């Protein structure tokens, strides 16, 4: 009976996934052999293939021995506070999946193995899962009880973490306010004079307005390319005593024969005239920029306390005839400066700001972000999961190129190869959208990346293929429907099949071994780096590429993938106990790989605490989803009104409600996952 739908949302098993114990004994061995293969490969590719694994700084395995020798203090001196707090998050989850580890394997698994309901059946893996319990047993009360305890340990884990965190930001930031919405013709003097009149112990050290710096930074970078060329070809020619030539058009290497070619243009003359031209237009822009004030300012005060009391004075809220609202105070200049409109906030760190993107404000930023997210959301609505893509392909017969050869290896392999393809592609199409919204700050870009990327992964990886729905259209269709309340059991009975548990254990094994080896190899990065290197039109530009290619570490993506595997592991934790040790093994190997990547591979970022403290929210999201997975199980077997179905519902109603109060204000303390202890603001090139 449960066949024509429960295996609809993933393409189906190869060689039954291996005969014994749901394939786990087979898949674990093969993925482990791929681990040994890909790390042997990385040991060569790291050291040989144009330094790509080594840029942001040895015997054959001194890479590996370095992972085990690195100190936390030495991460701090190399990578700054964001790396330390990121590694502190992981270390709490490695502990949480050891208490959950020992309680799931120690007590939930032997209680399952006791049961009758799947005893005779062939599927030996299935016995370890909740489906093996008889319905009329208080043993379901123990499963309800642990699903509750795992919420409290997850809350206690993050209350511990957050109290240790004690994030540090430089004193220049603590005294600087970002004032947004000021009059466009507010010269520095009047911004200074407003506060230095209006507040008692006031003194303003700086008041720096913003300007439309976009093209001025473009020209600075181009000018730098010109200089790097001129200097290198000079230094080369002084030693070689022979000149060099480059084609002025793009992709100059491809000019292999003279047909409108003109490859013979001399390097020194080229870089000279180029540098002079760029210097000339750079001046023209710099003089023009002062006629484009963006109508914002950063103001830096002498005193941290007065910064606070201004910031409060503009955020106060009290009664007037229309509404409760704020009332910022009068002065000599309050009208000319339009103090009616000011939004006041602590400024980001000046390396956290995108001085380009400050240009894009008001109606147009929202119109542009809306367009990107509406077009994206429609695409994710109808193509949410790889299975609906492959199924729609088959319904339009586009498998046709395979049957040119029609080899029996290829026709059976090709579907799995395309699932790998779309599974890697669809979260990437989400992740890259954040790079076109033009967030004003690297915090904003990374927060947006976490919440979008994670949310999509929870539907692509966990929810949709669990209930056996291929797409968000199909999910809302089933939810709105006509008779949901009278038939939802047919989809809940689909979540707790042995086959479905076995699939999720296998997802985590592939994620532990192959997944992490790919995070070490970074082959898309390597491929883009080699193609960019090869297309560079000159020797000077090749060296330029090698220095530039090391990025800042993508904390938002790194969290989004991490809490996703945690969410799979801790939803399937009570219902399918065997999954948790592979969840732990994923976290050890991820933690070793990230210590390498942060220190050796990536450059340091600098991001506001909003990201690190934001990722704490999704750690609470994991055990919340696990109580749903028992409200489903309990409600379809015992009924809704039976005790285990009410208990794990009233708990959940309290948990949803207290979260949505937190969404109005993070002012709760005792019932809260967060426990806490109490010249540079000029655009990078406008100065030059
Ligand atoms: C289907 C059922 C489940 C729910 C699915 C959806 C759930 C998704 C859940 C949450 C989505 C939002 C994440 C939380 C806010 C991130 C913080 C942040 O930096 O935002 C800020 C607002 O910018 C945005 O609003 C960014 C996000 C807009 C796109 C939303 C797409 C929805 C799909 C950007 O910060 P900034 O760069 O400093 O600029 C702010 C000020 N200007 C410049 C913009 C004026
Ligand atoms: C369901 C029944 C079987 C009860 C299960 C009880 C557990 C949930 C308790 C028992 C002992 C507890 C642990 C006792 C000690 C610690 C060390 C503590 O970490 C420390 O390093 C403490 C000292 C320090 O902060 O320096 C963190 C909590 C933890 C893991 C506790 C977590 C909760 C545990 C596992
Ligand atoms: C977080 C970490 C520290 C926990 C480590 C726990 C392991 C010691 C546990 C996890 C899963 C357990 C295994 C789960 C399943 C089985 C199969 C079981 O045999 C059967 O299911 C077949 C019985 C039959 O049909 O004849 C024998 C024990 C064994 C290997 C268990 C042995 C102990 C294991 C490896
Ligand atoms: C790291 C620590 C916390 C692990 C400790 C966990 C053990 C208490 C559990 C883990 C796996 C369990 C085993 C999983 C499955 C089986 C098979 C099953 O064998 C039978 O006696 C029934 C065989 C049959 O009649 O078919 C029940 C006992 C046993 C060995 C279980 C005994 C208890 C074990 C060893
Ligand atoms: C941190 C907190 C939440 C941990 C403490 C959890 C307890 C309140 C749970 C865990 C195990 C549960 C017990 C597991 C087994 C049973 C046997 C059960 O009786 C049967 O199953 C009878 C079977 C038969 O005779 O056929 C009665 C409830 C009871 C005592 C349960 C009552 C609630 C217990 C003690
Ligand atoms: C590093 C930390 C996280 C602990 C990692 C523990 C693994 C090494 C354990 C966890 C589950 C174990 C497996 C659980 C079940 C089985 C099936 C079992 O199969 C049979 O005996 C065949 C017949 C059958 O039971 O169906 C043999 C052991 C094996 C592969 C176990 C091998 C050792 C595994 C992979
Ligand atoms: C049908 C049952 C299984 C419920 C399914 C609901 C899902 C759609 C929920 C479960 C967890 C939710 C996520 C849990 C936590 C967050 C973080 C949240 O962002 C914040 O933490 C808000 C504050 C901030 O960071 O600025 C944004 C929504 C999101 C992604 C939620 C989006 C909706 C999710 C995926
Ligand atoms: C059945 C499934 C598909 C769930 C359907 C309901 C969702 C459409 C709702 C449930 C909870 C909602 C979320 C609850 C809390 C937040 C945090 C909120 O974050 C903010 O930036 C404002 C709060 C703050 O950070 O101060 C933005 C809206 C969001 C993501 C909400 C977006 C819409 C969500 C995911």
């Amino acid at each position: 009976n449960p066949k024509d739908y429960c295996y609809s949302a993933r393409i189906r098993s190869t060689v039954l996934q291996g005969l014994p114990f749901g394939g786990v004994p087979t898949v674990l061995a093969l993925d482990f052999m791929c681990f040994l293969a890909l790390l042997f490969l990385f040991s060569i590719l790291r050291k040989v293939a144009w330094d790509y694994g080594r840029l942001a700084l040895n015997g054959f395995c001194s890479w590996l021995t370095a992972i085990f020798r690195i100190k936390d203090d030495e991460i701090r001196d190399k990578c700054g506070g964001d790396a330390v707090h990121y590694l502190s998050f992981q270390r709490h989850i490695i502990g949480l999946l050891v208490v959950v580890g020992v309680l799931s394997v120690g007590i939930v698994l032997p209680v399952n193995f006791s049961g009758d309901l799947l005893e005779n059946n062939a599927y030996s893996f299935g016995r370890t899962t909740i489906a093996n319990l008889k319905s009329g047993n208080n043993l379901l009360w123990l499963h309800t009880s642990f699903a509750f305890l795992y919420l409290l340990l997850t809350v206690y884990s993050m209350r511990r973490h957050t109290s240790k965190m004690r994030y540090k930001e430089d004193d220049l930031v603590k005294r600087t306010l970002f004032i947004n919405g000021i009059s466009k013709y507010a010269e520095s003097e009047k911004i200074k004079k407003h506060f230095e009149e209006a507040y008692p112990n006031c003194t303003v050290l700086e008041a720096r307005p913003c300007y439309n710096v976009a093209r001025l930074m473009f020209l600075d970078a181009e000018r730098k390319k010109a200089e790097r060329g001129k200097l290198y070809f000079t230094n080369l020619q002084s030693k070689e005593n022979v000149p060099a030539m480059i084609n002025p058009k793009p992709c100059g290497h491809l000019c292999c024969c003279v047909v409108r070619g003109c490859e013979q243009v001399e390097a020194i003359e080229y870089y000279t005239k180029l540098e002079q031209r760029l210097k000339e237009d750079y001046r023209r822009e710099k003089e023009k920029v002062n006629e484009k004030p963006l109508g914002m300012a950063f103001v830096t005060f002498h005193n941290e306390t007065i910064t606070a009391i201004i910031l409060k004075d503009f955020n106060v809220c009290k009664c007037q005839g229309c509404t409760c609202r704020g009332e910022p105070r009068a002065s000599s200049c309050s009208e000319a400066l339009h103090i009616s409109n000011w939004t006041v906030t602590y400024a980001p760190d000046p390396q956290n700001i995108y001085w380009e993107h400050l240009s894009i404000r008001g109606f147009i930023w929202w119109l542009r972000c809306l367009v990107i997210n509406v077009v994206l959301f429609i695409l994710l609505f109808f193509l949410t999961t790889p299975a609906i893509i492959i199924t729609t392909m088959d319904k339009f017969n586009v498998t046709k190129p395979v049957e040119y050869l029609n080899n029996p290896i290829i026709t059976q392999f090709f579907p799995t190869l395309l699932l790998w393809c779309f599974s890697a592609l669809l979260p990437t199409i989400v992740y890259y959208s954040a790079f076109f919204e033009a967030h004003w700050t690297r915090s904003g870009e990374n927060r947006t990346t976490m919440h979008k990327c994670y949310t999509f992964l929870i539907f692509m990886v966990l929810l949709l293929p669990s209930l056996g729905l291929s797409s968000l259209d199909l999910f809302f269709r089933w939810l709105f429907d006509k008779k949901f309340l009278a038939e939802a059991a047919i989809r809940f009975e689909c979540v707790f099949l042995p086959d479905n548990g076995a699939f999720f254990v296998n997802y985590v094994i592939a994620s532990a071994f192959i997944g992490n080896a790919m995070d070490l190899l970074r082959i898309p990065g390597l491929l883009m780096y080699m193609i960019r290197l090869c297309l560079a039109r000159s020797a000077a530009e090749r060296r330029n590429v090698k220095r530039h290619q090391a990025y800042e570490f993508q904390f938002g993506a790194a969290y989004a993938w991490m809490m996703c595997v945690f969410t799979v592991v801790m939803t399937y934790s009570i219902t399918c106990p065997i999954i948790v040790p592979f969840g732990l093994m994923y976290m050890l190997l991820k933690h070793l790989v990230d210590r390498y990547n942060l220190y050796y591979a990536y450059l340091p970022a600098k991001l506001d605490k909003k990201i690190h403290s934001g990722a704490v929210n999704q750690v609470v999201a994991a055990p919340i989803l696990c109580l749903f997975w028992l409200l489903f199980f309990s409600t379809m077997r015992t009924g809704f009104l039976a005790p285990t179905s009410m208990f794990t519902f009233v708990v959940l109603v309290i948990t949803i409600v207290i979260c949505l109060c937190h969404v109005c204000f993070g002012h709760f303390k005792y019932l809260s996952a967060h426990n806490y202890k109490i010249a540079k603001y000029i655009a990078q090139v406008l100065q030059d």
